[PDB]
C-alpha cells in the first residue's frame, strides 16, 4: 500500500512493496595498458554480474574509476572508453536493469545510450547539475546521494534532510518526474564515525520526504570502526546495518555479499510483513 | 538508564544496559552405553564452553535429553546423572555464568548444587510449579517462556502477554524477587510459522511487563519456512531475527553460532545507542 506506483526502468518494472530490492556492487577490475574494452576486464564483469544475478540481485550497480571506492582522476573521454564496453556487455547478457554509479552528466548520458537504465550520483546532482537534465531528457530513475564536502553540521538530520531536499530541487527543475527520484543517506560519506551511527538511528526520518531510500552500508569504514574488523571482516556487520534499514522502511539496499544481504532482507520482509 | 539493577547470578554480575548479552547453546552429545560423567561426553561439552566463551558468549546454556531439541522421554535421576557432570566441569574451567535448560524441579535444584547459576525453563514454571521454589530458595535467575499446548489463540499477543504473567504469577507466589525474573517469547513453540513471524513483528509489546527478555530463535523452523533452507544454512536467518529482536529492546539472545551473532549483536547495540 505504502507505494503506489512502480519504479520504470526502461524494460524494466521494480515494485517497490513486494521486497526490499538488491543492488549488486559492480566495480570494474580496469586492465593495465588498455583504456577499456578488452576481452579479460569486461568478461570479468560480466562474470561477476552473472553471479550477483544468480545470488538474488535485481540490480546490478556499475562503477569506473572516477567514482568509489577508487576516485581517481581521470577525464570523461577515458571512463567513457571504459564504462560503455561492459554497460554494453552486461546488459546483452544480464537481464536486470543496471545503474551507472557516476556524478558525470556525460558519462551518465553515455551509460545510458550504451544501455544503463538507472542514475546513480553520489553528489547528488550538485557535482553537474546537467545531470539531473540528462536524468529528465532519458527520463529515467536517478539516485541522489547525500553528500558535502565538509563536516560541519549544525543538526546531523535536519542538516541532511535539508541538503538532500536541495537535490531535489536541482532534479525537479530540470524536468525529473517525481517517481523519477530516489534518494540515499550517504552513510560513510561526509561523516564521522558517530555521525553514521547516528543517521543509521534516525533512518526513518528521511521517510517525511515521501522518496524511495535506498541505503548503502557494505563494508564501509564505520563498521570496521565499531566491530574492529578490517573490510574482508564485516559481513555480520554489514547485515546488521541492512536489518536496521529495512525496520527503518527502506526500498533498496546497495550491497557487495549479494548471496546473505538477500537472504536477510527476505527474512526482515516477512518479519516486518512487507 | 532502562534497567536500575544488575542481574546477580551468584559471583557473576550482568549488566543490561551495556550490551545485548549473548547466551551460547551447549547441547549434551550422549555416550552411549553410559548414563554420563564419561570423559568424551564430557569433554566435548568442555571444549564446545571453551569454543562459545572466545566466541563472545556471556551464559552458556547447558540442557540435557528430555528438553529441546530432543525430547527424549528420561527419569529425573537419569537426566542428573548426565546434566551434573557437565555442570561440574563446565563450571570449573570457563568463568561464565551457567543456565540449566530444564522444566523439572529436581534437575534444576541439582544443576544449581552442581554449580549452574541461572534456571531456563521452556513451560514457564507451569509444568512442574516447584521450580519456582527451588528458584526462589537458592535466589537464583529463572527465565520463564510462553509455552502452551495448544495452537488456540484469541489474540496471539495479547493471549501470550497473558500466559506469561500468569508464568509470573507463580513465580511470585513462591518468593522469586522481580529482579529474578526474566521473560521469553517462547518462538517456535505452540506458534505457525505465521504466528511466529506475528511475535516477532510485535515483540516490543513484551516490554510492557517490565522485565529483561531473552529472545531464542536460533535456526528455528520458520526460518527455514521463511527463506526455503535447511538447518544448517539459517544463520543469516537467524541473524535478520537477532537484530529485529534487539531493535525492539531485547536484552539476551539464545544462539548456536556464537561468533557471527556476537558480531551483529555489537553492531546493533551501537547502533540503537545501546
Ligand atoms: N560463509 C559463512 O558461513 C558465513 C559467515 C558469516 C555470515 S554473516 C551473516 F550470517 F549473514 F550475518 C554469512 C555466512
Amino acid at each position: 500500500m505504502k507505494w503506489d506506483y512502480d519504479l520504470r526502468c526502461g524494460e524494466y518494472t521494480l515494485n517497490l512493496n513486494e521486497k526490499t530490492l538488491i543492488m549488486g556492487i559492480l566495480n570494474v577490475t580496469p586492465d593495465s595498458f588498455s583504456d577499456g574494452g578488452s576481452y579479460n576486464e569486461v568478461d570479468a564483469a560480466v562474470r561477476h554480474a552473472k553471479e550477483m544475478r544468480d545470488e538474488g540481485a535485481h540490480i546490478i550497480d556499475i562503477g569506473g574509476e572516477s567514482t568509489r571506492p577508487g576516485f581517481a582522476k581521470v577525464s570523461v573521454e577515458e571512463e567513457i572508453k571504459r564504462v560503455v564496453p561492459m554497460i554494453q556487455a552486461v546488459s546483452k547478457e544480464v537481464k536486470l536493469p543496471i545503474s551507472i554509479d557516476t556524478y558525470k552528466a556525460e558519462v551518465a548520458k553515455q551509460a545510458i545510450e550504451a544501455g544503463a537504465h538507472i542514475i546513480n550520483d553520489i553528489w547528488g546532482a550538485k557535482a553537474e547539475p546537467k545531470i539531473a537534465e540528462v536524468a529528465a531528457h532519458y527520463d529515467v530513475p536517478i539516485i541522489l546521494m547525500h553528500n558535502r564536502d565538509n563536516m560541519n553540521y549544525r543538526n546531523l538530520m535536519a542538516d541532511m534532510i535539508a541538503d538532500l531536499y536541495d537535490s531535489i530541487k536541482i532534479a525537479k527543475d530540470a524536468g525529473v518526474r517525481d517517481e523519477n527520484i530516489i534518494l540515499d543517506p550517504g552513510i560513510g560519506f561526509a561523516k564521522t564515525p558517530e555521525q553514521n551511527l547516528e543517521a543509521m538511528r534516525n533512518l526513518e526520518q528521511l521517510n517525511v520526504l515521501g522518496y524511495p531510500v535506498l541505503l548503502g552500508t557494505s563494508r564501509k569504514s564505520f563498521i570496521g570502526h565499531v566491530l574492529d574488523l578490517p573490510v574482508e571482516e564485516r559481513l555480520e556487520g554489514t547485515g546488521a546495518t541492512v536489518c536496521l534499514g529495512i525496520e527503518k522502511g527502506c526500498e533498496f539496499v546497495r550491497v557487495h555479499d549479494v548471496k546473505e544481504m538477500s537472504r536477510m532482507a527476505k527474512m526482515m520482509d516477512a518479519m516486518i510483513g512487507k
